[PDB]
């Protein structure tokens, strides 16, 4: 971070044509979002963010004297000090990196895990030519490893060679007292593949099943591999990987996948009818906005952004870019129009998901045997998440633990 005092905002990063610079400014005084991020409060939460500590993070944030590169968005104080979002996020990281030292075993572990998830936030959402972020990520990994070491549990990072680069997962086991079912599991483009330590610990290890989290293409350790329509082939290879594996049972295999890495799950479920057992997908972009470049065009700022640096665009043009993504919808691709798959698939999304419709969970569901779609309905988000992965676990333990 030293050298990176004065480094470029995050805001500030993706260039825009003029004629999308335009637009942008559109975006930004209809919509009147106080933040340039979406901030996802709940989400870090459920994650494992402490509501309290991440309300004084937030506060650091938004009550900053310091210049922003746009006094609007609260989030873009400009350079590594008090006030900018990745200093006092890497600030709380840090405090838990403290107390890990004076914690042993199952507490320094979880305060580690803890730390993670901090620096993941720090670097959200992850622009590829964010200095600040590059350096969050960094710290992100190491303390996830420091805290798999910690742990009582075994993590095991595999790398697995594809097209002269290796993927890289981590395998996550309750023990390795017999081969035991495991889930390959991915989030979405903003997302890191450390940020799901909870699924893990609170979920599928009460049912001994292993979790084998991975990047999708051009997401964090996958950065070097293209985000093609082909977006499930670093996890069919991940799969064809499991049977050198002998720490999972292969003949047990399901698949967790949450916004686009549901997309990813869902391909891969109609791919590989026998080598998968089970799917759940949670406010996966099936269809819907994909297919909508009127929507994608209307999007805030921060998703443009992420989508630019996805799809490793120098410069953007937001009307190229929305007709582009088109490609990207399971519909569009083919996968949702007559051919049924054996693999039972469970498809959610929270009611009124812009991102993710009923619709769009609809025909998934249609075309899995045995097969259903959810709209999750719920007075708080965090219920309707807590909800949401209380039928996914049941879903595996129904057809995974068979
Ligand atoms: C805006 C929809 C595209 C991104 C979905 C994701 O976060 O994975």
């Amino acid at each position: 971070f030293v050298k990176h005092k004065q480094a470029k905002e995050t805001s500030a990063l993706t260039q825009y044509m003029p004629t999308s610079q335009s637009l942008l400014d559109e975006i930004k005084e209809k919509n009147g979002f106080s933040w340039y991020r979406n901030l996802r409060r709940l989400q870090w939460v459920w994650q494992g963010v402490d509501p309290i500590e991440q309300e004084q993070v937030l506060a650091r944030i938004a009550s900053s004297k310091h210049s922003r590169t746009d006094e609007q968005w609260l989030d873009t104080v400009m350079g590594y000090h008090s006030g900018n979002w990745a200093y006092e996020w890497t600030r709380l990281g840090m405090e838990h990196q403290k107390r890990a030292g004076e914690m042993t075993n199952e507490a320094a572990s979880e305060a580690l895990f803890s730390a993670s998830l901090c620096y993941s936030i720090a670097g959200y959402p992850h622009l590829k030519s964010d200095n600040l972020a590059i350096q969050a990520q960094v710290l992100a990994n190491s303390a996830y490893l420091e805290a798999a070491k910690k742990s009582k549990y075994i993590i095991k990072q595999l790398e697995i060679p594809f097209e002269k680069g290796k993927i890289t997962a981590h395998l996550h086991l309750t023990n390795t007292d017999k081969p035991h079912p495991v889930v390959i599991v991915s989030a979405g483009l903003d997302s890191l593949q450390t940020d799901m330590w909870r699924l893990f610990r609170d979920h599928l290890a009460k049912h001994d099943i292993a979790m084998l989290t991975v990047d999708m293409p051009s997401v964090g350790y996958s950065s070097k591999y293209p985000l093609t329509e082909d977006y499930s082939r670093l996890h069919q290879a991940v799969l064809n990987e499991l049977f050198s594996i002998p720490y999972v049972d292969h003949h047990r295999v399901g698949l967790i996948g949450f916004r686009f890495g549901g997309n990813a799950m869902v391909r891969l479920s109609f791919l590989e009818q026998e080598k998968i057992k089970a799917c759940v997908i949670l406010g996966a972009p099936i269809h819907d906005i994909f297919a909508s470049p009127q929507k994608l065009q209307q999007m805030p700022k921060m998703y443009l952004d992420v989508l630019a640096s996805r799809l490793g665009k120098s410069v953007v043009d937001i009307y190229s870019l929305s007709g582009q993504m088109a490609a990207w919808s399971l519909k569009v691709q083919g996968f949702l129009s007559s051919r049924k798959t054996k693999v039972p698939i469970l498809a959610m999304s929270l009611e009124g998901d812009p991102v993710s419709p009923y619709s769009d969970n609809q025909m998934v569901a249609f075309f899995s045997t045995y097969g259903k779609a959810k709209k999750i309905s719920s007075k708080t988000i965090t219920q309707g998440y807590e909800q949401s992965l209380d039928l996914a676990i049941k879903w595996l333990e129904d057809e995974l633990l068979r």
